[PDB]
């Protein structure tokens, strides 16, 4: 059952609407276990230097998710959800609900006090996710579909901003494309590439906002980004899930027989 | 929106349940208007003969269907349907109800008063159904599916036994195909060779029995067939319908656009 | 209650959905009764020759219009539609229905045949159209709203189309604005520029597909464009309402009074 | 999001009446945590001394706050409410309920008695609202509404009665204010000027009565205002909301693109 890496899939349901398969749920998964790319679901050639990014990040992931992996009742569904800016995980179990934030960039005053290592650790996983969007995109590019239409980029969205907060904790492309999660696919298809102006100053002075509500019974804080129009959007909750997957095989039909060669009347 | 001829398609439906497209009833309406392959929906080098037997079985059955398109009313859904052995054609028709019996072989004693133009026809309506069933089988051995082992030949039954009508009235092949309307694909794809044995005595007497049951009301007539294992079995009405073809359109993409070339960042 | 020309307006409502005013429901009334620019509820100067193609348009709509208004019922809600390619209009009238094929470009074997005049009164109103939809963008560009990533340009296609259709029967602009009728409204604010690449050869040979259906009560024919992209899509029915304008009048407060001047304590 | 001081704003809500935003429930929160102008949601020249005061007040309600917020629960929504005369805020708190008199002067025999600090404290709060309320009105009057005519100051009240409180206890704009809940906003707009005449023997006597109903299980004391009409109105409860803000962002957009460059066909 091995498939391209960073693949996506269309699934039909009506009562014809269609439903993307990310490449997300699983690679969370994936991350968790610090699994390698062998023993994976998973033609890579124009993918330089693939491998040895993909495994470190997977060990790195592999050991923060222990991190919280340790306090985890035996007895405490799956709704793995995820959080710009500071891309951060979220996870529920029940007797029959923790988080980690992976990848925080919105205030590290620990530039070298940090270690090294964990700096390239953070540094290896944000690539490798850089990539692995370069690999989806090909893939939108190889297979067209009737319903490239329908639906729009918008699960990735947080990821594309933790490439850019990376940027500053050191670009047009990833931005912009983070700038629309109603962007549609087919529109990239065409315009991949005038993809050129806000000029300097709306991104010198931050590159996001932060404002808190008092919600009288909380502070509920939030990052409000703004994209190259010069404009704002909100960053909201997206709870996932993931289809439980057919019990099809594959056919590998062998027989290939003749016909011509029975002696039908005529 | 061209296909191969006698072609099959498979479509899923689910509350994974997958159904299959005859090219019958599509056939039949092309036979009720004589039309010609040309203007049709529809790589047939392995098909002797086959548009010449086409065109002139489409014109008479093209007549055959003006017999009673003449008396139909202006406004007077469609439920088309078939029985064996004379292998006739039921329609329905309301404001917002007829049949004809196609090929008539359970008793013709006309065998020189029957003209023979008219016998040619017929002769051409069943050799071309004939091919059409080759051509069927075919194209099952040509493409194989998940779910060959889930449905039957059971619609072109009576079509099989036309055949043998013929015979009588001038076989192993095409008898004991008729013999299993239960019967699976994939088995006649594996035993297609070895198809012979009833031996003579059964048929010599008669291919099928015909009993009436006097209902008190009428007398309901029905003709029950014997197949090679020596059985029986009863012919069963069999109502169509024809599913409402999905608007898609083909995608025929033409871009193939590279992605390398635009200077993302690694 | 004046307006500019060409404009839209963004409405809320919420058990925060936005929608649009198109100018166009208004437009095909005004259209309807020939009315002038001065008697119309609408800052022009790029806009060049607009009244003289304005009125001959609605005069030559007027009359077309009335072709089917002698027919019309005294006694016989409206529900406007349009449909692409020959861009028709379509009404319906109770007691308490009908149809125009404003430009047809589908077949017109009367270059010649059809005069002189007529045809500068078509194409006085496809100009007329051009240029609307060029104000309606400058307009989308002279004000943005929080809104603009919530809808797509999805009701003009037709009208677009209709340009093509004369280009053909003498671009790439009025084209790809047309592929997408999903496309959104700062992208285009975005990349007005670049749209350059069916660089030749998908449109010598026929703009549009046309397919009919044998429904076996009908002909259903219908038009299937094909895009820059290579690709195609089904046009489709688009019913019109018209949101019953707020009975809301303009303060144009006079009064501005001064309050410091009143003796309050400090 | 800043705003200017004692603003208000006017919402729509239909199945379009509009609704109020004070400057109160904001105001309640940030009088509690003694918060700074500065830090703030929120052009003041016509407003002398306002800091000073505002922080001095922000300070005195701030210890006031904390008189009770030392016996809450950690555990134990928000439904303030306020009390004429002696102008006093309600609380309440559930697991998932207290009072203050924050300016008493039904009755106060310590004239001196009082430390001077606190009662500058009290003064300093008093004309902090006064000004307030003068901050509120010439907002009204610097932008008037289609829904003018909708609504009154009804809210605003007892601030002003309390007002007049420290006038006994140290006018005729302020008193007449209050003497009209129900008083319409463009009305005060025209009238500002002659609101003058209860000439001296109506007030002499008390401002207010006090009458207490022995409901045989308790003893309802109430306060009775009197009005310059020489009439009376019983003081009311009021229970406070605040509506959810909305998530909406500013859209500065900063692009202002032209649209003749682009080579558009004419």
């Amino acid at each position: 059952e091995r498939r391209t890496f960073g693949s996506y899939k269309i699934e039909e349901i009506t009562i014809k609407i269609p439903i993307l398969d990310d490449g997300i749920f699983d690679l969370i998964n994936y991350l968790l276990n610090g699994t390698h790319f062998d023993k994976t679901h998973y033609d890579y050639s124009h993918l330089p230097t693939l491998e040895r990014d993909f495994n470190t990040a997977s060990n790195y992931v592999s050991e923060n998710y222990s991190i919280i992996v340790e306090e985890i009742d035996l007895n405490k569904s799956e709704s793995i959800s995820l959080k710009s800016p500071d891309f951060t995980v979220v996870l529920e179990y029940f007797k029959k609900v923790r988080e980690l934030p992976l990848l925080p960039i919105m205030c590290r005053e620990s530039e070298d006090s940090i270690s090294e290592d964990i700096l390239e650790g953070e540094g290896a996983v944000i690539q490798v996710l850089k990539m692995f969007m370069k690999g989806f995109l090909v893939h939108l590019g190889e297979n067209p579909n009737s319903y490239d239409r329908q639906l729009t980029i918008e699960k990735y969205r947080p990821l594309l901003i933790s490439i850019i907060g990376y940027e500053f904790t050191v670009n047009h492309i990833y931005y912009q494309l983070a700038t629309f999660d109603n962007y549609p696919f087919d529109l990239l298809r065409f315009q991949l590439q005038s993809l050129i102006d806000i000029k300097e100053r709306i991104e010198k002075d931050g590159l996001f906002k932060v404002i808190t509500t008092t919600n009288a019974r909380g502070q509920y804080q939030s990052v409000l980004l703004r994209g190259i129009n010069g404009s704002e959007s909100y960053l909201n909750l997206k709870r996932y899930r993931k289809f439980k997957v057919r019990v099809v095989g594959n056919v590998d039909n062998v027989i290939k027989n003749d016909f011509s060669s029975l002696k039908l009347d005529v």
